[PDB]
This record gives structure tokens, sequence and C-alpha cells, in this order.
């Protein structure tokens, strides 16, 4: 049993998808890439290459090195 501040209604819709948090500070060589702060945490990442991705962060959706960040993930008691 949980509860918290749900609301007036639990009816909502949030489609984040895949989530990371960057390593590194990063700076977008130029508009396609996307420059983002170390320790942020993006949302909507797209895995399209195996070294680059593309998530939309502070408002902004582009391409952006894998390296530079990592996949969001932990580890409870029963993996």
């Amino acid at each position: 049993g949980s509860s918290g501040s749900s609301g007036t209604y639990d009816e909502y819709e949030n489609d984040l998808g895949i989530t990371a948090v960057a390593l590194y500070d990063y700076q977008a060589a130029g508009d396609d890439e996307i420059s983002f702060d170390p320790d942020d945490i993006i949302t909507n990442i797209e895995m399209i290459d195996d070294g680059w991705w593309r998530g939309v962060c502070k408002g902004r959706y582009g391409l952006f090195p894998a390296n530079y960040v990592e996949l969001r993930q932990s580890g409870p008691s029963s993996g």
C-alpha cells in the first residue's frame, strides 16, 4: 500500500521513454548536437547510434555521444 500527492485525478499522460544521466559537461559542436551539463537528466532518449543518441534535454532535441552520458538503471533486491 502506497500513496502521496496524486491529485484530483490519476488520468495523466507521461511519455518520457528512455532516460540517462550525463557524466561530463558537453558542448554541442553545432545546432544538430545538444549541450547539457554534467549529472543532468534527459528524457525521450532515442537509441539511434550505438555511439550517438537523440533526446529532449532542457527543451532541445539533437545528436549527442552516449559516452558522455550513462543509461539510468537501478539494482533493487530482486534484480
